[PDB]
């Protein structure tokens, strides 16, 4: 498939409330790239000290997305669309890169993940891309991630 | 006038997380209409319970930010975007009918609010339309509010 | 039966925190009639938003409340207490009309649902009535809604 | 006044989500009892972890509703009323005595607080009591309370 | 002897947020436990205790201690078995002699030392204190019954 | 010399559950800070990071260590003023060389050491690692603006 709507999300990634997010997945090509989304609204926990009266999504989260992201990417170009193998898995950070924020997301905000895969090897994936609003980059970086039994 | 953001609903609307359900406004035509909007994230607590592995937004806060959005509607009218005034004004919500549902809303949605003055009779406001995402009507609601002094 | 409680409405509802508005079930007619109730509280998140420094149920919870009260009786009345089938379902509004606010629940109020089905057949199940708190009427409402798996 | 409601308690316990644990008072005498009430629904926060798929109101939880109970009993018996008063004092606990757990506390119930003024002198307030559940004891406990300097 | 939050999810039944137990430093069974949670701003709780003034509830240190002694006298007979845990309740009958002498607030780790006082078949009483950088922040006695969950 | 809670909240604009910062252990202005933040299960984040596998995230250790670059760059610029701190927040701008060794869980003490490696004005570029009983559980780089909340 091409295209994941939040139920086929849940079945892959390990991640959960409050800690899940993209919403959809919009493209998907193995071991290539992916681009994806998370609705940005006000009616979200993290805004309550966010800051007081000044909405803005933190930046770690959009890092946190896009990671999340190539995870999605990651683990569908290893093992296909297999929920009973993601059932065990979880994602470690390995490291971030080159992250540059450019614009401040707020709530009303569509911001979209577009990543690509720059190299990996068995469970080590290492990518890089944007976070983009209403076809602007507001958001660039590179991460390695790795795919882990959970154990 | 016409595009107020998270900031202005903020110092317009009482309602607070969470449930403050519109996160912006597209525009407004005083004692005509008004579209604005919510995203829906799967990042809101309220999809931890409705439902369990398939999230989809409460028809009932379809119908709330709707509401919201006339009564955001029916307060600019009268005063525009006045938060000093706002801050000694509420609106009961005495009314609703006639509220159909056609179409889940998901996590990913970008849920419109079309809401327009049916009848303003006094302290009495009456609004209708739909909720929209991506063009298509998911829900229709008729409501009934009251403008009164805050206490 | 005839009385329920939060032990078995979890089995019978997909509902699930903080969207299972419906604490216990007081009496119960199959394809008739239902009495349930939900305790309102201050301790519950919504009341930080709903609004500050005045805490106010919100009224289309109180729908929400309602509806929950006619699925579990739309279930109950055509599988009974059965906990397996029940989670091969869930409920979803269809539409809702009629409903007024007379009377703002708060923080301290026993919000007690009354259904009766107005008609049904099958996963189609309408129903109508009121919610109370001791003895007056706080709103009314007509309800659709439906049984999918 | 003998008879208070939450608006009334907040003017008057410090206390704020998701640690008021008083939602009304319905009997008040000076310097002598107090009865007040929580109501427990399973839309509590604290019932998601205790326990899952069993819900019970926590016990501790319950002496906490007495004594902030005893508290609200203990500053009203002083300045009455007086909510610019409260605002600068604040009731710390300093002993728990024959605490006993009778019933289990679940939603659906209504928890009422039936406290008593054992001592007290100037600031420092002893009081017994229990918890109840349709007249019957659910738990019972004593507690010496103190009015401090919220500075 | 030492057992992490892992752990402990399998022998308690507490989950957030009711689970007062980060981490088991050490264990002797019918005798005693010392384990501790650390207390940080970024817990709900402070949300309303109080609002501008941070202040872990002292029923809530009590409850720590509970689930520390619950812990001890269940590993104390079946050890460390998540299996038997799920069949066996242990809820607590009577709490007395409890004492609050500090604050705890954020970032202090509130480290639980419970005793084995009495025991006999499934009712056991331990008491103890709740210490924060070695001094003493309460004290409390407690009395539980082990039984059977399902 | 310690600055806790309530000071910190004087002066960072974050809060619930965004302020990862319970305590600062040391602090010498345009230099560097020790602070501090404990980890434990009673916080929300452990939900869904993961379910029956707690997990600090790494991007909010990066949070924690940005927020205490935050506070030594609101103090060296006008020292402890809550009254202009009240009117500020801060924008992230850049992140590098982030690398996380070990995973931070609850009952960790998760401490940030970060010092300054150039600032003008309200951008301030600082550096270090996050630490857990002296070992190094990530090290980053991060640069940061403080901004008139207008
Ligand atoms: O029950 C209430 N409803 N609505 C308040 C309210 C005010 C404005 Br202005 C508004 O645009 C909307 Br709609 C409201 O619901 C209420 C009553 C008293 C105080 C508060 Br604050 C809210
Ligand atoms: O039953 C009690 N606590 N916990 C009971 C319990 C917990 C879980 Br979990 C469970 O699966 C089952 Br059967 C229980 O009875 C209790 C609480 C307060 C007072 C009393 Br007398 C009993
Ligand atoms: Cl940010
Ligand atoms: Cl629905
Ligand atoms: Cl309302
Ligand atoms: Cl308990
Ligand atoms: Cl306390
Ligand atoms: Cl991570």
């Amino acid at each position: 498939q091409s295209q994941f709507f939040i139920e086929h999300i849940l079945q892959i990634l390990p991640h959960r409330y409050p800690m899940l997010l993209v919403d959809r997945i919009t493209e998907l090509q193995a071991n290539q790239k992916i681009v994806a989304y998370k609705n940005i609204t006000f009616n979200e926990d993290v805004f309550n000290g966010h800051f007081p009266n000044k909405p803005i999504f933190p930046g770690v989260l959009i890092v946190e997305g896009m990671a999340q992201s190539g995870g999605f990417l990651a683990f569908t170009s290893l093992w296909g669309f297999d929920p009973e193998i993601a059932k065990t898995k979880i994602v470690y950070f390995m490291t971030i890169d080159k992250v540059k924020f450019r614009i401040p997301v707020t709530p009303g905000d569509r911001l979209e993940y577009h990543l690509e895969v720059l190299k990996h090897k068995g469970m080590i994936w290492q990518v890089g891309g944007t976070a983009q609003v209403d076809g602007k980059v507001v958001a660039e970086a590179e991460l390695k991630a790795m795919i882990a039994e959970r154990e």
